[PDB]
């Protein structure tokens, strides 16, 4: 909170009382002169000088995913942000609305002269008062609904909570202070982690615990007023006051106190913080008595399973894989998910699981996913091995035994250069098997060509990974054992190596081959590089290894604690949130890395990975004047338009674009072109998001805008606007309403 | 209520029950002093053999990977694959004398008589926690739980502590007592509604509140110990002791205390309660020192939307409708949901809303759903009217204005089709529009001009119209918002008359309108209804209940009654006498639908809907039939005891030898929650020509002397009409020839 990006709406509209973010990410601003929006580049107004909508906004709520309800001196402005029109219902709203809170489909309204509910379907307006309902006072400043569906109402003289059964209100007994002749309750905030409601009053910050009724005084800010409360991305409590911002973490950590410095343009813009809003990306918006301070939240992007197929089922990911046809395969404890596009919208994921009607698996617990020499997809599971059939979209199951030990608990699979499948197990040792004959087999159970076991050379039969050498040798990772077994399949010679070094606590639990033929062995606090019989080790100092994968010249090592990145040639080690990741995948083509964990996965670069954001048109200008449905009947809301038809003399057009870059230090770069006029891409400077065209002839055009990709190439998913300029004779075809 | 139980006793001299599990398909499993059992609602079945290592006392269990029962024993952990019906031991050397188990993601916590352990299910790593290395108060562990916020609580021989994953140690939590030795902590239970952890010990029941560190001595029961804890469907805390069951509601409410009564075979079976388990249907299972006491749950059956769905999105339901093709259409404040079964078992809901990339709607606020004369589905919304296209699964939106171009159809409240191809559309602000249905459907204009409009200028009483309803007398009756009386339109002359304004006025201003099957009109107002006969324009009126100012939310015809949902509850009114009767739940329903096919009523409300029979017990959802036992020559057979037989519960196809031809099958639909059992019919294709009937107490099906060949056993619930259902259970049977 050391630096802020400060934002101003003009000299008239210096006071900001609230923020809303619509479900598509655009930020809305309630100022002392009316509503604005801010697209990350410039502000826009949505009122006309002189009109009833040119007025102080005190609060707002989004209704029906298409209306902004805003509290005003005169009642409630209802702004339809999709149509871009004020759409007043017939309702006689109470004047002076200062606070609002949705409960199901009833909107609670807190005003200077009363408390109300507004049922949204029937338009039924119900009033609540001191004399009938036992409210402590009629002037309302703050109303919230908690997760367990209780209503808290802060007033000019005290805090209470609604009692649905009898329609009355129960006081919460905040302390009465000799310095005050009434008990202002300015702000209320539910905190689900701390299990409290935070209460801001003049001079005192309280936590109310509904579990016990305890009212804890957490802070006293002498002679200061608490105006607003939010929780940031770390879950710290942010308190906006008349003397800057306070940040609370816990009882033993001192508050941060953040204030305006008149000689420093990057400081909090003003000390009087009327409102604080945490946006969908955890950016903190501070609304003040003089403009806005934005504090950007920065990074790894983490993606919950439910965003891929939702479905709120969980999964702990132990294997992540991308096939040569480009499907993602993410599995572990609870099944396998096939999907496309990790950081897109579409995904069309399929979940293969035990007991599914449509997509079954012999067992939920996936241990390995592998693509063979003929691009056939193999999985290892605790219900044996399976092979995918892409045409049927279903798995084919194989039972395997040796010539006498079996394959039910399979750990690892690979294909050798003679068309044999190598399979490691949790009891039956290692099986080696004719791939085509297994595939061609028709016997449900299948006798193995070969098997390695403790009877013929292995140390134990509890073995995880098996990895081929460049010179045909098979290196086996041994469970609860010392050293690593090594197999020459040419003369069946198994030998136990590095028992000297990899014993006791140096017991190995992970093993991989890099692109240069070097093995990396992970053990308790340290990794060790090998030439298959040379090389040695290193350690993590002041515990254990979950996953390792190669990333270029680096090997990434996921641990209980966090990540270690090692350079492959020197063996230099460097440590990098506190998430533990049980799975790692490097995607060379997209040049990112997937980090698989509990009920989700992260994505990061091989510099903080940026999620893909669609491109919006935020403003249309005709002959140099901004135009929208709010002011013109003959022009649509450009944000929600794919094709526009214009009159013949509406041929001087400007466009503003944005991908809503609120979180970003540096803006993305863009390219544009107008099909029907331009023959190539035009490049924009990153600070310029305006596109302009003059004196267009009649006919059809396509405006095409793309984000420049970080390799320099325009994206192939542009935003496209169809534009027809009508001749004089066809004028009556112009946009209308 | 806890005053009567269904008492269940186990075979094989087992009499002590120490735990219950319920698999993801609803079967109950029972750990007993002699080994593992299952119960299908008809009989108990053992899953162990006398003398074998599986014939052993079970102390606790959890289900792992949707296929195993991990169970604690003297020898460690007994692992049972319930799908394969085989004991399947891991290679892992487990500690002995396990007493408690709790999952944390993909790690299983194990508490034992001499240590605490972790077991990581992927790596199979076993990690030990102790007194010296970790600050445990004692190595004897009796209870372990994981809370929703992912904390680990461990109850021991000497007190309670909490895991610290920072440093891998345990923080003690001191328990305030009257004096002293070591405080046994036998039992732990998280309660998200009170936001505490309940703690049962010898002598006391505590609540600990992690948000503040407060610790409350909620009960003190000298010479009694708390052995088990659960919460019931009401959110009451149930405490199992060695002197019966205690039920806690709040501090001001007397505890209920429930004990055995030797003179009454429906009382609690035994006073020593080892485990209490609340099943998915909220039935309470009590495992005691002698048998099981089952307490069936009584409600209204309420279905939350997420059960439909599979998402946490809300909706307040204002229109329920089921179409001529059988699709249900439940819509309200937050869009419109299409789905085919009220229990959501087929996960095939489609949810239409504004903003949805795949299934958009012009507006989320649905005001009416209607099917026309040609089976086309129409909806009225605050974004005009739409028609469904079944083939594309998309709505088609229409914009309609009057001929002057002044009024439009943006805010549509109600729609119907008359007998002459015309759609009648009621609006807020634009009056009523009458539109030629086929011309609208075929229009390509993007604005349609209505043939007719009714408004304040040509006879209407106002411009805000809620509902418009045809007579059986050729008229259209019109409910206006906050007006006096109701308007009557004669569509042929276009005459508009205002009727019943003498009574329906001021506090009796109407706000609901409907026509019943006999063609009488029902008008709803604050705290009463009025029945109108449109033949003679006669009228009778009643008031019901209190208060006088008591709002009507929804009204619907249910056979010979009308159902009326209000702010203060549900009233049922007889259509001929007009006798009003109040019903009793606290939920308030803003939508109602009678389905004559299923003989039931849907009551739509906040984030879900109730289902009820028309004639009042409670309503039971259809459950699938399972096969739970196979007998050959009158001996029970399973993969556990034979090579050549599969798990009957998970097989669609069985292959038998020539001399395995005397067969019995037990069946169940898991009727745990039922006073009366259902009735079944069965037939064996290849043998039977007709259905056979069971008799409700009998769930066993027997065929003798089958000849080699192919058969198919079909089993079906006998429906309330006396028809078989169309969810039969099918088993293909092949009997092989001798050779």
């Amino acid at each position: 909170y050391q630096q802020f990006d400060n934002i101003y709406l003009g000299a008239e509209a210096s006071v900001v009382s609230c923020f809303l973010q619509d479900s598509e990410g655009l930020i809305w601003i309630g100022s002392n002169k009316g509503l604005f929006s801010y697209d990350g580049y410039s502000t826009q107004q949505h009122f006309t000088y002189g009109e009833n909508n040119n007025t102080r906004i005190y609060c707002g709520v989004i209704i029906d995913n298409t209306y902004l309800y805003m509290g005003t001196d005169n009642g409630i402005l209802v702004y339809n942000y999709r149509a871009d029109r004020y759409e007043q219902p017939e309702t006689d709203f109470p004047t002076d609305v200062r606070t609002m809170a949705l409960q199901g489909d009833t909107l609670w309204l807190g005003a200077l002269n009363g408390l109300y509910t507004y049922q949204l379907q029937s338009r039924k307006l119900t009033s609540f008062d001191t004399r009938r309902n036992g409210l402590p006072n009629n002037t309302i400043y703050s109303i919230i609904r908690t997760k367990d569906n209780q209503i808290y109402v802060g007033t000019y003289n005290g805090l209470c909570r609604y009692i649905p059964s009898n329609g009355k209100f129960e006081g919460i007994p905040l302390p009465v202070h000799s310095s005050q002749s009434n008990l202002f309750v300015n702000s209320l905030l539910e905190d689900t982690t701390r299990q409290c409601v935070w209460i801001g009053t003049e001079g005192y910050l309280f936590q109310y615990f509904p579990s016990t009724g305890q009212i804890k005084q957490t802070e006293a800010f002498h002679n200061n007023s608490i105006k607003s409360l939010a929780l940031d991305g770390n879950g710290d409590l942010l308190a906006g006051t008349d003397n800057g911002l306070y940040v609370y973490h816990n009882d033993t950590t001192p508050l941060q106190h953040i204030i305006h410095d008149s000689r420093n343009i990057q400081s909090l813009t003003n000390n009087i913080i009327w409102n604080i809003f945490a946006d969908q990306e955890h950016n903190i918006w501070l609304g003040t008595d003089y403009g806005i301070s934005l504090s950007r939240y920065n990074s790894l992007q983490f993606i919950p399973i439910s965003q891929i197929t939702g479905t709120g089922d969980g999964n702990q990911f132990y294997s992540l894989f991308r096939d040569s046809k480009g499907f993602y395969w993410f599995g572990g404890a609870n099944g396998l998910i096939r999907f496309t596009d990790p950081a897109g919208e579409r995904h069309d994921a399929i979940w293969y699981r035990m007991g599914d009607k449509t997509y079954p698996l012999s067992h939920n617990r996936i241990r390995h996913i592998y693509e063979d020499k003929e691009q056939q997809l193999w999985i290892a599971t605790d219900g044996s091995i399976n092979r995918y059939d892409y045409a049927t979209r279903q798995f084919i199951h194989y039972n395997i035994v040796d010539n006498t030990y079996n394959t039910n608990w399979t750990y690892y699979i690979f294909e050798d250069t003679a068309g044999q499948l190598w399979i490691s197990t949790c009891l039956g040792g290692i099986f080696v098997v004719d791939k085509h004959k297994l595939m061609q087999s028709t016997s449900g159970q299948y006798i193995a060509e070969q098997n390695y076991s403790v009877h013929n050379g292995l140390s134990g039969m509890f073995i995880n990974q098996i990895i081929p050498d460049n010179e045909g040798n098979v290196w086996v990772l041994l469970y609860n054992n010392k050293g690593i077994d090594k197999i020459n399949p040419r003369t069946r010679e198994v030998t136990k190596l590095f028992a000297d070094e990899l014993t006791g606590e140096k017991s190995p639990n992970y093993l991989l081959c890099d692109e240069d033929g070097l093995l990396w062995v992970g053990f308790h606090g340290g990794v060790m590089r090998i030439n298959p019989e040379s090389q040695q080790s290193i350690s993590f100092g002041s515990n254990e290894i979950l996953s390792m994968t190669c990333v270029k010249n680096s090997i990434w090592v996921s641990t209980t604690n966090g990540l270690w990145i090692i350079d492959r040639k020197t063996m230099d080690a460097r440590q990098q949130t506190n998430k533990r990741f049980t799975s790692l995948l490097f995607d060379p083509k997209e040049d990112c890395v997937y980090l698989g964990g509990a009920d989700g996965f992260g994505i990061s670069h091989s510099a903080t990975y940026q999620p893909e954001r669609p491109i919006l048109l935020t403003a249309l200008y005709i002959n140099n004047q901004l135009v929208s449905p709010r002011t013109r009947d003959d022009v649509p809301n450009i944000r929600y338009t794919n094709s526009i038809k214009l009159k013949y003399d509406q041929n001087n057009l400007s466009f503003e674009l944005s991908d809503l870059p609120y979180s970003l230090d540096e803006k993305n770069k863009f390219v544009y072109r107008l099909e029907g006029m331009d023959k190539e891409w035009n490049f924009l400077k990153s600070n310029i998001n305006r596109i302009t065209y003059s004196n267009l002839s009649y006919g059809n055009y396509q405006l095409i805008i793309s984000k420049l990709e970080r390799d320099g190439q325009p994206s192939n998913r542009p935003h496209i606007l169809n534009i027809r300029i009508l001749p004089p004779w066809l004028e009556h075809h112009h946009h209308h309403h």
